[PDB]
């Protein structure tokens, strides 16, 4: 129905909210220490130095587990 | 359809998996630092001493800024 496809893209968004911010094709594990921003993936998230949220240092990367993984 | 009922449940289900663990009410926001659990709101992180999920001591509380928040 019209319902179905209003639905589709409701969990469309939502998968699109937790895949990473640069690359676009992996799904978000990775926090900048301290500033907390949890925004790329592993991978992405070990090329940056800076957040690209907020231009804070990167002290570390911590890996996150999260329950909608 | 019935299409529309698998997809509700879906996003159901996203949804409930963004909730803190341990008050099912506010959504989560830190994380147990190092095991990387991160399952709780920030109340509810701030007293635990061992994580719920891993039994691991909690050496810091990393707060986290997620974009479906
Ligand atoms: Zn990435
Ligand atoms: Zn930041
Ligand atoms: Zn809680
Ligand atoms: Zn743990």
């Amino acid at each position: 129905s019209q319902q179905t496809r209003v639905l589709q893209e409701k969990l469309r968004k939502l998968k699109e909210a937790m895949l990473c911010m640069v690359c676009c094709e992996e799904e978000i594990n990775s926090t900048f220490c301290p500033c907390g921003h949890t925004v790329c993936c592993e991978s992405c998230a070990a090329q940056l130095q800076s957040c690209p949220v907020c231009r804070s240092r990167v002290e570390h990367v911590q890996h996150v587990y999260l329950p909608t993984h």
